[PDB]
């Protein structure tokens, strides 16, 4: 009488994900199947692949997801807003797929099960292939991770709702950035160093008083009373070296608060300050997606 967490929420160092982004284009009813159909068909290749150590997650938009709780819980969920007044675009769909795995060749049978599954009622408006680059780094060239929950019970504790209706559910965050890696080189590596907050090759934090305000950390590193707003990052760098590429941001938290607060803080709606990395990258996609536990899932009919 309890929550099964979906597969793909805490997993850690995965090399390999994708994302499929899509609107519903029926009766959300096609849904409620596919949705079944698609954790069933996870099942099967976590027993046909051991070692790939599969993980997925099916989350929904406000929208759909009001109709098929009934308005129930997920309280905090509502359509990705605009962030600086456009500065962070919105491009709000209603399902996310997200596949996680050591092995990309398995991830890409996953996705096409996913396709089978939901069919012809999705239109589908973005599939990322994420790859994890030399040293877990971003293709910036600075490690991204370091500060992310770490250990199954911490992931936890910050990714997955504990009681009432939505015990084993988690937001979801997703936010496709384009760097401009022509720009970012002809910034000095101390310039680079003062926009993140850490240093570039060895990755140690700069204090907080000795780097600006809109450097990266100073904009995410928030605490309420000492408390950190943390969140559970699954973000990978993506795309072709001679075509568009960056970071595929994607974020799971138990509440939608502490993804929100640091946007906020990051696009200039907080103390008017923005992210130093727009020097060099920018948001092109932003949606919100409530991710149920995996039984809610079941008791989808
Ligand atoms: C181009 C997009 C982004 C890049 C390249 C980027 C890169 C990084 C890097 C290099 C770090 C430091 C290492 C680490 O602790 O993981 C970091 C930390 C972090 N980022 Fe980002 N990030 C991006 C977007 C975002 C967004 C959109 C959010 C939240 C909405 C976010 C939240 C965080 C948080 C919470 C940390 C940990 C900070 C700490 O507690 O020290 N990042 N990111
Ligand atoms: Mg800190």
């Amino acid at each position: 009488g309890m929550s099964q967490v979906q597969s793909g929420i805490l997993p850690e160092h995965c090399r390999a994900a994708i994302w499929i982004e899509a609107n519903l284009k029926g009766d959300v009813n096609a849904l409620r199947e596919a949705s079944k159909i698609f954790v069933d068909n996870v099942a099967t290749f976590q027993a046909k692949f051991p070692d790939a150590k599969l993980g997925a997650v099916v989350a929904f938009g406000n929208n759909v997801w009001r109709q098929l709780s009934g308005g129930e819980g997920a309280d905090e969920l509502k359509d990705f807003p605009v962030y600086g007044k456009g500065l962070a675009p919105s491009t709000q769909y209603d399902l996310l797929i997200h596949i996680l795995s050591a092995r990309h060749e398995v991830n890409f049978s996953v996705a096409q099960a996913a396709l089978a599954a939901f069919g012809d009622a999705i239109d589908v408006k973005e599939e990322i292939h994420g790859f994890r680059w030399v040293e877990e780094r971003d293709l910036s060239g600075f490690v991204d991770g370091t500060e992310n929950p770490a250990g199954e019970e911490t992931r936890r504790e910050v990714a997955v709702i504990k009681d009432g209706v939505d015990a084993g559910g988690s937001y979801v965050f997703v936010q496709r950035w384009e760097h401009n890696l022509k720009q970012l080189n002809r910034m000095s590596v101390p310039d680079q160093e003062m926009m993140i907050g850490r240093t570039k090759d060895a990755n140690e934090e700069i204090d907080g008083d000795e780097r600006p305000v809109t450097s990266h950390l100073s904009r995410v590193d928030l605490k309420e009373d000492g408390k950190g707003l943390k969140i559970v990052r699954q973000s990978l760098p993506y795309g072709t070296a001679s075509g568009t590429h960056g970071l595929y941001f994607c974020a799971y938290c138990a509440r939608l608060y502490n993804i929100e607060q640091q946007l906020l803080s990051m696009f200039g709606d907080t103390d008017g300050k923005r992210d130093a990395m727009l020097r060099f990258t920018k948001p092109v996609t932003g949606g919100y997606y409530f991710a149920p536990s995996l039984e809610r899932i079941q008791a989808l009919g």
